[PDB]
């Protein structure tokens, strides 16, 4: 795929916006919120799984890569779902349309606000960078690809970790495609495509964190089950 | 210019310190953990005056130098055991004379996973023949990068990206003049930066184990660092 049909594929694939389900008449306790949150991210996994079909040669990899990558990103795509969503709204996280949090209402939650002011930091700083719809399925799709944990090795996984650096790099040659195309400087490209990618390291680390604050939060039934994912994938909605 | 950024780099390399392992001694986990940390604590004040040589970081205030510093420092640490080791499959050479393989990680708590992410780290600059011009750029990235999403504050912070971008030019420059070619030269840099992400996952479950290991100064807290910038 030329670089422009693969960031046509990743736009066609984008995933609704979906609602929190939020009730104004509520008590909005710690424990309310944390429910809409919890339940909101449980339906959009379902959405994110179809996405993940449809990025380009995610299929071709062995069911067994595809739920790995996805037990290690979902969290970080969730959180650079969020970021985009905020992006217009400063000082604002945009969880769904029915539910705008700032930093005070996550003060209520112990370790919650650390981790705002971090993807409010995001927010800002995508803001400032105006980045574009296509530079962002790029992004998302990069961090499904590079999620892995690097690690007893058979031929069927150094297969699939030659396949996943092939993707990554089509990838990389599409988002600098999309910025010279743009008009961008040969130096603006390098200097812009350095700036996106050092922001994934950020959006590792607070993935990191809202593992650790969700597993002080919750004792189990935190992460989603690899018979979970498996299901969702196979399915053949 | 590129060239004198990264001939900048190279000339502020710290010295590769040593262990002072002593076969003669039984090798517990108390002795283990007790070399280690004593060598990261001296691997701590060459880094201060290395940090001091990345071009712009002296232009910083004490405050942005220790909050990078405070950030960085343990996947700083790493990025270097990652390149000493590229030349030793199989094992981290933490110095030359403690070259410890993923048996002798089994004996602490918690690390054999942190020791085979490290391991695959060294495996994957192996396999793209990174070069000491590539590596010094990618620690000074990640001194200047770490904490800039943690933090007159706004152009302070615009400040950064700018020194970030002139490592980069300087980055892209050293591949152009290898002979890379332009889409070589974007793929590369991509590489790079996606390992760095893999580089952040290992110092965060680093800390994690640091902590929970309840061991003593697990991170060199602020007033610490702040006070080692003014010993020079
Ligand atoms: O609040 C959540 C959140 C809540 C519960 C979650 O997991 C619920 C458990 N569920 C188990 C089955 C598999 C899917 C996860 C995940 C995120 C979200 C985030 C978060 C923010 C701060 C913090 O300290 C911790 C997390 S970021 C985010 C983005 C979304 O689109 C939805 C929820 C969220
Ligand atoms: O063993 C260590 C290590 C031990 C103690 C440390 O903290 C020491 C105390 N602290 C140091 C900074 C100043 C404040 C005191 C840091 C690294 C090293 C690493 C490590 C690996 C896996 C893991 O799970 C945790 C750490 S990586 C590394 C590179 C070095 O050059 C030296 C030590 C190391
Ligand atoms: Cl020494
Ligand atoms: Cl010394
Ligand atoms: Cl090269």
């Amino acid at each position: 795929l030329t670089a422009d049909q693969i960031i046509s594929a990743l736009l066609e694939a984008e995933p609704p916006i979906l609602y929190s389900e939020y009730d104004p008449s509520r008590p909005f306790s710690e424990a309310y919120m944390m429910g809409l949150l919890t339940n909101l991210a449980d339906r959009e996994l379902v959405h994110m799984i179809n996405w993940a079909k449809k990025v380009p040669g995610f299929v071709d990899l062995s069911r067994h890569d595809q739920v790995h990558l996805l037990e290690s990103a979902w969290l970080e795509i969730l959180m650079i779902g969020l970021v985009w969503r905020s992006m217009d709204h400063p000082g604002k996280l945009l969880f769904a349309p029915d539910l705008l949090l700032d930093r005070e209402q996550g003060k209520s939650v112990e370790g919650m606000v650390e981790i705002f002011d971090m993807l409010l930091a995001t927010s800002e700083r995508f803001r400032e960078m105006k980045l574009q719809r296509e530079e962002f399925v790029c992004l998302k799709a990069i961090i499904l690809l590079n999620s892995g944990v690097y690690t007893s090795s058979t031929l069927k996984s150094l297969e699939n970790k030659e396949k996943i650096h092939r993707m990554l790099d089509k990838i990389t040659d599409a988002l600098i495609w999309y910025m010279a195309k743009s008009g961008l400087s040969l130096q603006q490209q390098h200097q812009r495509l350095a700036q996106l990618l050092l922001i994934l390291s950020h959006i590792r680390h607070m993935s990191n964190k809202g593992m650790e604050h969700l597993y002080s939060m919750k004792s189990k039934n935190v992460v989603p089950s690899y018979d979970l994912l498996l299901e969702m994938l196979d399915a053949h909605r």
